[PDB]
């Protein structure tokens, strides 16, 4: 069984309310490649913060990164509307 098995990593650059305001980035290299992470800022976004497994290499199963790029617009012109869902 090694068909249908990518080796490509997700990178997702997520906003806040976990939604990627990007389409997930299939990052693309070698086998086994220890690897960088490709980041953008986004309108003016702060990187709120990744997760800490991101160091290592492509591996035998799709890797899924989040990347958060957080609004560093304050809280006065950005309205976070709580409701019981």
């Amino acid at each position: 069984m090694d068909f249908g098995k990518p080796n490509q990593v997700t990178v997702n650059y997520l906003d806040e309310n976990n939604t990627s305001i990007a389409p997930s980035l299939y990052l693309s290299g070698l086998f086994n490649e220890a690897y960088n992470v490709p980041m953008k800022k986004i309108k003016g976004y702060t990187l709120l913060k990744y997760d800490s497994e991101i160091l290592g290499v492509f591996t035998e199963s799709p890797q899924t990164i989040n990347i958060i790029y957080q609004k560093k617009a304050p809280e006065q012109a950005l309205e976070h509307h709580h409701h019981h869902h």
